[PDB]
């Protein structure tokens, strides 16, 4: 039977009422408008399930826009003699998308289960020529667990940050981009203010690249930025974007990038070398392998879904202290004073 | 008496009027909307007492957002064909939360 009988029309006039349920029925039953919106939960936006009939065949812009609302209103009014306000149609579209919501990262991580291969520990070791050290394995594993935890337990306490040191072409940025995929982000250069939290909307793995030496202020800025676990933005209810799914990785050119003693214990440097990388990050980091690595991280984190499980091992942390001292400025004056005292 | 008989209905046209008392009665006496908001007195925001039926079970987000008001308006319209305003529903939600206000630290 036709769905027209479901529409609520005014008894006196037998004309459709400009009502939320009428719009819901039309959007969920009209052939031209049937199920062409969905909710990108990670990006917190309204994407298109399919191209509507008012777009070009090869537009490749799968985001709902204002003119899509214009065309929806025009089509509804053309077929059905009811003129819906733009606010009502936007509200109905938002609700319908939220009903058909999905998570792309949660889909990819669970796209395929994890067989036993143990890829999480040798992420940057065999791809960027790092050292087969306990600290490297532990911190890379904990970083991948932190990434998948921020995906699954969105608002979580994970203030650590892998920092990769290497030459101009060791492929650290390439490897980070391969890991991030569509949700990799590098277009973040300032870290203090309010609008920065808007730049994190569709980003999962955010990379901070240090070409020239950062100023003393920028290090404190990135500390206070990665230390946050919540973001606040905005048309009512203040829409506190609590999740903060982002996980941060830095890529530095200078060997000695640590200046303050405050920043230590949170920046976990890894020294990447070339000619010793078993697998080329330009050819071997494929979506299948990174998906399997994230599935392995999911398994390990789900073995203990807690922020305390994202912290390093005790001996791993104590020798991370040694690494952080080996990557910091020396101040060169304690030795001279020691010689004077001796 | 059934709570639906308390609703103030326009005697001329036998339709519910978009008044604040009707919204308050519906929110206080609807199983899908019975007492799902509260007011945090420390951080001045409205939070969720429980999880509404339109939210995923593994949500862990307890901030009342615009989509929650959208779903409240849509559900009230579906059940009682009233079509309350966005601002009126926000006002009634805020009043209901303030009726169940709390201080988290206290
Ligand atoms: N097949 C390849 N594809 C891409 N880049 C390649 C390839 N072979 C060599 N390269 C070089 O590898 C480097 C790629 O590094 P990038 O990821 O762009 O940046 P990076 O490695 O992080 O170095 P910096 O210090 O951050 S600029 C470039 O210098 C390329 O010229």
């Amino acid at each position: 039977n036709d769905w027209k009988s479901q529409l609520r029309r005014s008894a006196t006039t037998q004309a459709l009422k400009k009502t939320t349920t009428n719009a819901e029925i039309i959007l969920c039953n009209d052939e031209s408008l049937k199920g062409l919106v969905q909710y990108d939960a990670f990006e917190k936006v309204t994407k298109l399930k399919r191209l509507p009939y008012w777009r070009s065949k090869g537009d490749a812009n799968y985001y709902w826009a204002d003119i899509d609302t214009t065309h929806v209103i025009s089509h509804i009014d053309k077929l059905y003699n009811v003129q819906f306000s733009r606010d009502l149609i936007d509200t109905v579209i938002e609700k319908e998308a939220y009903q058909n919501r999905f998570h792309p990262i949660k889909s990819m991580i669970e796209s395929k289960s994890w067989d036993g291969i143990k890829r999480i520990e040798t992420l940057f070791i065999d791809y960027l020529g790092a050292e087969d050290n306990h600290y490297n394995r532990e911190v890379t594993k904990k970083w991948m667990m932190g990434a998948v935890a921020r995906i699954y337990q969105p608002g979580i306490k994970y203030d650590s940050m892998i920092i990769l040191y290497g030459g101009q072409g060791v492929g650290k940025s390439t490897a980070v981009s391969k890991l991030g995929g569509h949700w990799y982000n590098q277009s973040i250069k300032t870290f203090k203010g309010d609008e920065v939290y808007k730049k994190l909307q569709g980003s999962w793995i955010c990379e901070i690249e240090e070409l020239s030496a950062f100023q003393k202020s920028t290090i404190e800025d990135i500390k206070g930025f990665i230390s946050a676990i919540v973001d606040i933005y905005r048309y009512g209810k203040r829409t506190e974007r609590h999740p903060r799914q982002c996980v941060f990785v830095g890529t530095t050119n200078n060997y000695e990038f640590l200046k303050d003693q405050t920043g230590n214990r949170r920046f976990f440097p890894i020294t990447t070398d070339k000619n010793k990388a078993t697998k080329s990050p330009f050819d071997d980091l494929t979506p299948v392998v990174v998906q399997q690595m994230f599935a392995e991280a999911r398994v390990y984190f789900d073995e203990n879904p807690t922020d305390k499980a994202l912290l390093l091992d005790k001996e791993a942390s104590e020798m991370a202290l040694k690494v952080q001292e080996a990557h910091s400025e020396k101040d060169a004056l304690v030795g001279e004073i020691e010689e004077f005292l001796e």
